[PDB]
RNA sequence: UUUUAUAUAUAUAUAAUAAGGAAAAGUAUUUAUAAGAA
């Protein structure tokens, strides 16, 4: 029913019902191939709302068992694209407490921890891309 | 482009994928001075 309500209209594809369904669903994204999934998510899922993006980030983390190292570059591109497409809720006069920038940074230290943990494991690698910076 | 996939011996060949869209009105003194003709 979710697909019929929103996705049939090509101009605006609302994936918030989809992310809500899979979050409520117990299976979540587990036992799904990382790679075909990551490319599909990046390709099709965009212009999500914030609460949907938080659920997406958490569900990808749980799918990949919390291994920050495994969290692929496409996963970053998808989350960062969704966060960038968001407009500010309001232009705060100071303009430093925005939720989006905080989550964006949080993913950045997650990438740094991924590199550090892989190197300490020594004792593919994810890449930061120009799309994320943009 | 970028990233990734399959295959092959860190690298190579093919396939897919592209983040750059912002709207608004009003806010003079100029300078020195070179002419040719039969």
């Amino acid at each position: 029913d979710i697909l019929a309500k929103n996705l049939f209209d090509r101009s605006h594809s609302n994936w918030a019902p989809v992310i809500d369904r899979l979050y409520v669903s117990e299976k979540r994204f587990m036992d799904i191939d990382s790679r075909e999934f990551s490319v599909w998510l990046n390709g099709t899922v965009k212009y999500l709302p914030f609460h949907s993006i938080l659920h997406l980030d958490e569900m990808l983390l749980e799918q990949i068992n919390g291994d920050v190292v495994k969290f692929n570059t496409h996963m970053y591109e998808c989350i960062f694209n969704n966060l960038g497409n968001l407009k500010p809720t309001n232009f705060n006069q100071d303009g430093t407490n925005d939720k989006v920038i905080l989550k964006m940074k949080e993913l950045l230290e997650r990438y740094d921890k991924a590199l550090k943990i892989t190197e300490e494991r020594i004792n593919k690698v994810p890449k930061m891309t120009q799309a994320i910076l943009n």
